[PDB]
């Protein structure tokens, strides 16, 4: 709402609005439809064929407002327009159609070719922001029409699969809808308005968004089941590749700390190639799904060893041993967070 046209988009806007709205009829003629005072589209009648005077005046000021709506909304996504040439309004290139196979408007609808004109990757995806906006005007115009979503399409109780997220909407009117509106983008560049998409913002949510405060769950073994001697070995598959620990802990380790935090636990962080006790230090290379990570520890000259399928990790020195020293205490149990 906030967003202010600028002169020469307020000059334009109108020209685009019906160039368009014939391009828009020309869209239905390749679908079939012909014009009738019926509103019927399965009788293969409708009267939104012809020119826009003559166009049923709330679609005639639809259609106008959307455009507006649109180029608003690539005014208000950072996406700078400017004028090319006083040559692009100066031309009205136009490509012959016979009029039989046109509309019933005098006004001849082709543009610009499609051919001459190149969209961007960058414009490409303007235009799939285009079609969200699209979609997510559609559905709020529903919502308070009082529309609500349902698997069946019921006109009768007001329920439309439609009412999806675009992401989870269906390919086909995602197709339709992205090729309207991207070729309402190359109408926008044919008049001569190159649009600068800006770059792609690199924003990372980083998975954090769990459920409640919860951040990592720890599960080990039983207190009793601690080794106090000996040589011990167990086996971590990995079924994703992501943030966990795995490693060995003190009958002391706090579930809500994280592993090797403090001095409870010794883990290795294989998601960022890291050995963690009392701090972070590099050992080890990552892992990937479905890998299978082998903990030993040798308790009796107090060292600890990790493999990933089946070769032995190594830190930045040519040691093998993850920790190289530390004392029994009250022994050890598996952990992994
Ligand atoms: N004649 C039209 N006037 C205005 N918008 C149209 C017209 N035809 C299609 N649209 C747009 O394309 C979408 C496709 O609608 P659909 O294929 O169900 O046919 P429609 O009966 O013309 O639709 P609607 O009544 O919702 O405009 C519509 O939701 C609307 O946004």
């Amino acid at each position: 709402s906030q967003i202010v046209l600028p002169p020469h988009l307020e000059r334009i806007r109108e020209k685009l609005a019906e160039n368009i709205h014939e391009l828009w009829v020309m869209n239905k003629i390749e679908l079939g439809w012909q014009y009738g005072p019926v509103r019927d589209d399965n009788k293969r009648q409708h009267p939104c064929l012809v020119e826009f005077s003559k166009l049923p005046e709330q679609e005639r000021n639809y259609n106008l407002q959307m455009s507006l709506e649109t180029l608003k909304t690539l005014l208000a996504l950072g996406c700078h327009v400017g004028i090319s040439d006083e040559h692009a309004e100066d031309k009205v290139k136009k490509m012959k159609l016979p009029k039989n196979y046109q509309l019933t408007s005098g006004y001849k609808p082709a543009p610009m070719d499609l051919s001459f004109i190149k969209l961007t990757p960058s414009q490409e995806a303007m235009v799939d922001k285009l079609a969200e906006n699209a979609h997510n005007v559609w559905a709020r115009d529903r919502i308070r029409q009082g529309w609500t979503y349902g698997i069946q399409q019921d006109v009768k109780n007001r329920r439309n699969p439609r009412l999806v997220p675009y992401t989870l909407l269906d390919d086909r009117t995602k197709k339709s809808n992205k090729d309207s509106l991207r070729e309402a983008v190359r109408t926008l560049l044919g008049y001569g308005y190159n649009l600068e998409a800006p770059d792609q913002d690199h924003a990372a949510r980083a998975e954090v968004c769990s459920g409640t405060g919860e951040r990592f769950r720890i599960f080990r073994a039983e207190k009793t089941y601690a080794v106090k001697a000996g040589r011990w070995y167990f086996e971590f598959e990995t079924v994703t590749a992501g943030d966990m620990r795995v490693g060995w802990s003190r009958p002391g380790c706090q579930p809500d700390q994280e592993l090797g935090s403090d001095e409870r636990a010794f883990a290795f962080d294989g998601f960022k190639a890291q050995r963690w006790h009392q701090g972070n230090e590099h050992y080890g290379r990552s892992w990937q799904a479905g890998d299978v990570v082998g903990c030993m520890v040798d308790m009796n000259e107090h060292t600890m060893m990790f493999t990933l399928n089946g070769e032995i990790l190594l830190d930045d020195s040519g040691s093998e041993l993850a920790f190289k020293d530390f004392d029994v205490g009250d022994g050890f149990i598996p952990v992994c967070s």
